């Protein structure tokens, strides 16, 4: 996952 960065 993208931790921060739920855009991935």
């Amino acid at each position: 996952g993208c931790v921060x960065y739920p855009w991935c």
